[PDB]
């Protein structure tokens, strides 16, 4: 109920929203259904349209029109956005040269430079180029201000996951919103596009911007407007508030449209008539700006052009049908489109299986268009798994696609032809990102980054402490002339241990065994050098990573690669070696097919056995240095110490050898040597974050041995490639990823086929920021370089994609 009966007289756009029964004048009352009776006649005038023109020039002021010409209204705010262009002889602002804003120009009683976050929903990142033509406004913002050629949306790329993670800086897993349809069973409630469950608050975690700001005595504007309010109503309302007195002007306001999205489906990213959206767009840019120029705002207010996702080509026949796999179809719900979300119809259901209905998905078509996963394997840089209201489980459908149960949910519902939702690294989906103001640098172009830093950013911007959240605070440093946060690394909890040689071998047990007693102190004084570091500068480039949580580990030196041993898991949490271009790739010899060695530096006690690997049939073992990558025959028997060992399911094996025999060299040869670092991820809880000993759920069998969830490497070059990877002066080049440690290869369809047509296109699917990886493992990495510690945020936060060229 509410009582409509009150009135909006000067309430109109107010800020604090009322509680019912009270009527409402603010910017989402429309949708609420709630506005006061006299909310259109008051508040959303319209008369005489949005622009002056000469006649109005000087006009008495008539309260019934939209916007106002007479000589009053810069003193009421209220004016027209062109009116000095009109009246006043004064240029467009996409007409001034642009002129570098080297400090705050804000007139007086501004405490700081507000934030303007002006938000397009589908604006795909080529429009910026292809669009350049019809878009004049926002080209002068791209040019004169700073820009990246892309921004990185989060999965899925849907809007309302998309516009919450960028006011919260969280994933939505972690938010809550994981899709613009959800279940939650602990509520046992529904979220919907159309309705009014979305509404309650219970849905929408973390703490977005407003109320960061809120909290901590900085005003807000309210973000979200009613989609009935239209654009130029809604740029009149900002320009308003920024004319409130200071003690109750916002700092930070958002503008939303619904374009380029609403035609981009109607008629694909492309659609010729793509091009009448886009010039609207331009001109409410071109409104704010002029409305910005007339306060005297245009060289105070930091500006953020922002979307949110992009726009793929998809139509009707492009569709696979659930229907045309599954036995028992009707007993499934499905969360359809450009992704897909299975669970039980009833929970009553005794007989529904989730691992009958993975394997009828599995590679049935040649051709298929989607592939399914249980949530904890899809690509861990998704970071899609950790909340309830993602189903089990989960179809990633290819570009260009949609899923859906039966046919008859595609005609009985071709009318679309553009959608997103996609894999976040797909380059339709990549949208755009545009800072100008004094914060922001001057005709600088930064490399593509995620959406979810830009919490911290619009943080640093208003002074704000930012809350917890899953940027990387200070990776966006280089897109800011001042207002930067200067991190300092995390301090080291744990010291290592450096064991010497403490065990004689016939004090282990292990089952283990090794043709290694065929025979100089040229060689043997070198030889103790190496086990003491003595080529420790060469495999260890970046310092050793610290170690960020209690534990008890030792350092352990040799000949061609450095690890840090966990007593713990009774294995590596990382092992790194440097690869140079001419490095050699040899095979292990037959003599040592099977050999492994005991570690004279590592207790018996503190060591994998052999016997267990050959008690647990379903359980193989890898080396994490490649006894492939050995320097010469007698250091390759490092590589077969037991201390090297780490548990591998055969089938895993397979990606395992050709990473290391194969793609390596491949990468020093390309890369001008690589220093790799590589180890186990435990993460059986699917949290993003390194599991304790008490969470592990499996182990080889009738050991103590745990069992990775994920193996990863960081494989870090010269950016300036003519620079070897050992001695380079200047900036980093990343490539990393967490592969899952699965016990068959039923993700890769073609995997029957030689590990060349099949293994590196797994590699590109699980490709990994060095983040992801810190997150998962506990420790942190490139602390000692040359380099400033923002940069190496960056460095940590980037992802190689392998897509084409936007
Ligand atoms: C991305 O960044 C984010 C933000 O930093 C990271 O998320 C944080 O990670 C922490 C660890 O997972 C987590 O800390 C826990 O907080 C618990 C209290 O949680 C509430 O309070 C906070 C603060 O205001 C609030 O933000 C939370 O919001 C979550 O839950 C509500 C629903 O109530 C949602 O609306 C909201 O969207 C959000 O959901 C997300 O997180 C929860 C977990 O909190 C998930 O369940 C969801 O799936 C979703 O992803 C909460 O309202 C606190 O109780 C926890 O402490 C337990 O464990 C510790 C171990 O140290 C132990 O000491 C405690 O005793 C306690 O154990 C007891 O409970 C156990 C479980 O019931 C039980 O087994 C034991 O036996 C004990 O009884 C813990 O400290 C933090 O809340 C989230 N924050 C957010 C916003 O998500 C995220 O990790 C980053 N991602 C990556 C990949 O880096
Ligand atoms: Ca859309
Ligand atoms: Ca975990
Ligand atoms: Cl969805
Ligand atoms: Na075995
Ligand atoms: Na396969």
């Amino acid at each position: 109920w509410t009582a409509t009966s009150g009135s909006c007289k000067g309430r109109c756009f107010e800020l604090q929203e009322v509680g019912p029964p009270d009527c409402r004048c603010d910017n989402l009352c429309k949708s609420y259904s709630s506005c006061c009776h006299d909310f259109d006649e008051l508040c959303l005038k319209t008369a005489r349209g949005w622009e002056c023109t000469k006649d109005r020039c000087g006009e008495v002021r008539n309260e019934e029109n939209a916007c106002h010409c007479s000589e009053d209204c810069l003193s009421r705010g209220d004016c027209c956005t062109n009116y000095q262009v009109v009246c006043k002889g004064e240029s467009h602002w996409v007409d001034d040269d642009c002129e570098e804003i080297k400090v705050p120009e804000c007139p007086a009683g501004f405490v700081r430079p507000p934030l303007i976050i002006f938000s397009v929903d589908g604006f795909r990142a080529s429009y910026m180029k292809k669009g350049s033509k019809v878009m004049p406004n926002i080209e002068k913002l791209r040019s004169c201000g700073t820009h990246a050629p892309y921004m990185r949306p989060v999965y899925p790329t849907k809007t309302f996951p998309n516009l919450y993670t960028l006011a919260t800086g969280l994933y939505p897993e972690s938010h809550g919103i994981v899709g613009n349809s959800m279940y939650d069973p602990v509520f046992d409630a529904s979220f919907h596009l159309r309705g009014r469950e979305k509404f309650n608050h219970r849905w929408w975690g973390g703490q977005p911007l407003w109320i960061t700001a809120t909290k901590q005595g900085v005003r807000a504007g309210t973000f979200f407007w009613s989609v009935s309010i239209p654009h130029e109503r809604r740029i009149l309302t900002i320009l308003q508030w920024l004319s409130l007195p200071d003690n109750e002007r916002p700092s930070v306001y958002a503008f939303y449209s619904e374009q380029p999205d609403f035609s981009g489906h109607k008629y694909g990213p492309f659609g010729p008539e793509m091009t009448n959206p886009l010039r609207e767009i331009d001109k409410t840019v071109g409104q704010l700006m002029d409305g910005l120029k007339q306060l005297r705002l245009h060289r105070c207010v930091n500006v953020i052009f922002v979307g949110d996702h992009g726009m793929e080509d998809v139509t009707c026949d492009r569709t696979e049908f659930l229907s045309n796999y599954l036995t028992n179809v009707d007993d499934i719900t499905l969360v359809p489109g450009t992704l897909g979300r299975i669970r039980a119809k009833s929970i009553n259901n005794s007989k529904y299986d989730p691992k009958t209905i993975i394997a009828a998905l599995t590679c049935k078509k040649p051709d298929q268009h989607f592939k399914p996963y249980m949530k904890q394997h899809l690509p861990k840089r998704l970071h899609y798994a950790n909340n309830r209201r993602i189903e089990d489980i989960h179809l990633l459908v290819d570009r260009r696609w949609h899923v859906a149960r039966k046919p008859l949910d595609v005609y009985k519902k071709c009318f679309f032809q553009g959608d997103h939702g996609f894999d976040n690294k797909v380059n339709s989906m990549q949208t755009v990102f545009v800072g100008y103001g004094p914060t922001f640098k001057y005709r600088t172009k930064v490399p593509p980054f995620e959406n979810i830093e830009l919490y911290n950013v619009m943080c640093d911007l208003l002074g704000l402490k930012p809350a917890p959240n899953n940027g990387t605070h200070g990776s966006l440093n280089h897109l800011l002339r001042t207002n930067t946060f200067r991190p300092t690394m995390p301090d080291e909890v744990s010291r290592p241990n450096y064991p010497g040689i403490m065990y004689l071998q016939s004090e282990f047990d292990l089952g283990c065994t090794c043709d290694d007693k065929v025979e100089n102190k040229l060689e043997e004084l070198n030889k103790r050098l190496h086990t003491k570091g003595s080529t420790k500068e060469r495999h260890l480039l970046y310092g050793r990573p610290a170690v960020l949580y209690r534990t008890s580990y030792d350092i352990l030196y040799h000949t061609d690669f450095e690890s840090g041993y966990s007593e713990i898991f009774l294995m590596p949490l990382w092992t790194s070696y440097t690869i140079s271009k001419q490095a050699e790739v040899s095979s292990i010899p037959e003599h040592l097919t099977n050999c492994v060695r005991p570690d004279v530096r590592v207790s018996p006690g503190f060591s994998q056995n052999c016997l267990a690997y050959k008690n647990d049939k379903q359980m193989s073992y890898g080396f994490l240095f490649p006894p492939y990558l050995s320097s010469s025959p007698e250091a390759k028997y490092d590589a077969f110490l037991v201390t090297n060992m780490v548990p591998m399911y055969p089938a895993f094996k397979r990606v395992w050898a050709y990473f290391q025999r194969v793609l390596v060299k491949k990468y020093a040869s390309e890369r001008n040597g690589v220093n790799v670092i590589s180890g186990p991820i435990f993460d059986y809880n699917y949290d993003g974050l390194r599991d304790t000993e008490d969470e592990i759920k499996q182990y080889v069998e009738g050991s103590s041995i745990p069992v990775p969830t994920h193996y990863y490497s960081i494989i870090t070059s010269c950016l300036d490639f003519t620079q070897p990877a050992d001695k380079c002066d200047g900036p980093l080049s990343v490539s990393s990823f967490i592969l899952p440690h699965r016990p068959d290869n039923d993700e890769s369809c073609n995997s029957s086929e030689d590990e060349s047509k099949w293994v590196e296109e797994l590699m590109k699917m699980h490709t990994a920021r060095v983040r992801d990886i810190e997150h998962l493992t506990g420790l942190d990495f490139y602390r000692k370089t040359s380099r400033s510690y923002s940069e190496i945020l960056t460095l940590k936060t980037y992802l190689h994609t392998y897509e084409s060229e936007i």
